[PDB]
């Protein structure tokens, strides 16, 4: 059975609810974005109506084979009328594809989901500006105070410096970049670019890559990883095991291996500048752990939500325990004391 947090009141719309089987009333059914935890229950056998992006619409096709029939792709930045309601996608700065939805209800109501989020000032310039909000549905991923990491500009710094400055000092070093979903493709891309090199992958994920829009994208990827000095490999790969047993495959054409594993947050953020960051070694591999977020700080969420200033707030992440709940209620009311709203 569908949660509360999940329905849209007034309409016939959920958000990101396909692992109930039929929501009693529900006529039209939106998908935030592509990631598993949020399109769970979705295949070919679907027969109601889902409304996304194009970048969306194309993974459901051609990943999962949702008939043609029941995908409606809407633009960005553009009201459009669904089931006589309207509604608006703006740009998540998630991964690719990624939408928050504005929802004009008939009774004067405004609503606005963020799916999930990494909140930015360019927001404030968005349709957003022009009214009012009532109700923010937010994603909640990283709402205390201890949550902090660096912009993703400083992460794919670090990384191109860092990677460019290892194959320069040894030219037969092969780049490894874990991956395990859509979202943080700037981390492989801009590596791949300073080295001169085509990035190499499965043929699975290939497909994934080129349901994603991304201009001149045959330029920048490929399937023959004879051909190319960045690899891609499933984030479970990404040990000492897996990488000695890679480099066997690669026919003796490297003897050595540097690897990135894009994280999250973790706790050696509460200490350490991204400068200072060190990797784990074992003979000729290097693993290297990077923050790069699709996700809002606490700052990030806190300066969005007291410049939007919605009348009421009601978390989407982080709800199933009491503490939780509590804690982050705690938050909203300084933030409201503070501001003034
Ligand atoms: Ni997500």
């Amino acid at each position: 059975t569908c949660p509360f947090y999940k329905k849209i009141p007034g309409t016939g719309f959920t958000v990101d609810a396909f692992q109930y089987g039929v929501v009693e009333g529900c006529t039209a059914y939106f998908l935030t974005h592509f990631h598993s935890d949020h399109y769970a229950g979705l295949s070919k056998h679907f027969t109601f109506p889902v409304y996304c992006s194009e970048i969306t619409g194309n993974l459901l096709k051609n990943k999962l084979h949702v008939q043609e029939q029941y995908i409606h792709p809407l633009p960005l930045d553009t009201e459009c009328i669904v089931n006589g309601v309207k509604v608006v996608l703006l740009d998540a700065n998630h991964c690719p594809g990624a939408v928050m939805i504005l929802f004009y209800l008939p009774n004067g109501t405004v609503i606005l989901h963020t799916g999930d989020f990494r909140a930015d000032p360019s927001m404030e310039r968005s349709l957003l500006a022009d009214q009012k909000v009532h109700m923010l549905y937010l994603d909640t991923t990283y709402c205390s105070p201890e949550y902090t990491f660096p912009s993703q500009q400083e992460v794919i710094r670090f990384a191109i410096n860092t990677a460019f400055e290892a194959v320069t000092l040894n030219p037969h070093a092969l780049v490894v970049c874990g991956t395990y979903s859509i979202g943080k493709e700037k981390v492989f891309l801009a590596i791949a670019d300073v080295l001169g090199s085509k990035v190499g992958m499965s043929q699975e994920k290939y497909k994934t890559l080129q349901c994603l829009n991304i201009p001149e994208i045959n330029s920048l990827i490929t399937t023959d990883m004879c051909s190319s000095l960045v690899h891609l490999l499933p984030m479970m790969q990404i040990n000492f095991k897996g990488l000695q047993s890679h480099l066997k495959k690669c026919g003796g054409k490297y003897n050595q291996i540097l690897a990135f594993r894009p994280t999250g947050w973790t706790h050696s953020n509460k200490f350490t500048r991204i400068a200072d960051v060190i990797p784990q070694t074992k003979g000729n591999i290097s693993i290297y752990g990077i923050p790069y977020s699709e996700h809002s700080s606490y700052l990030e969420m806190k300066r969005f939500v007291q410049w939007l200033k919605p009348q009421k707030i009601i978390p989407t992440v982080n709800v199933g325990t009491w503490k939780s709940r509590s804690t982050m209620e705690k938050y909203f009311r300084e933030w409201k004391l503070e501001a003034g709203y």
